[PDB]
């Protein structure tokens, strides 16, 4: 959903604002690294 889109789309933003506070480590973090979106 939402949140699954911003880590799968690469949105910093998203992984805040849609995901919640446990996801947000999960996808932001997980965002954040080089290896999945440079």
């Amino acid at each position: 959903d939402l949140c699954e889109q911003s880590a799968l789309q690469c949105n910093e933003q998203g992984c805040h604002n849609f995901c919640s506070p446990e996801d947000k480590p999960g996808c932001l973090g997980m965002v954040w690294n080089p290896e999945l979106c440079p």
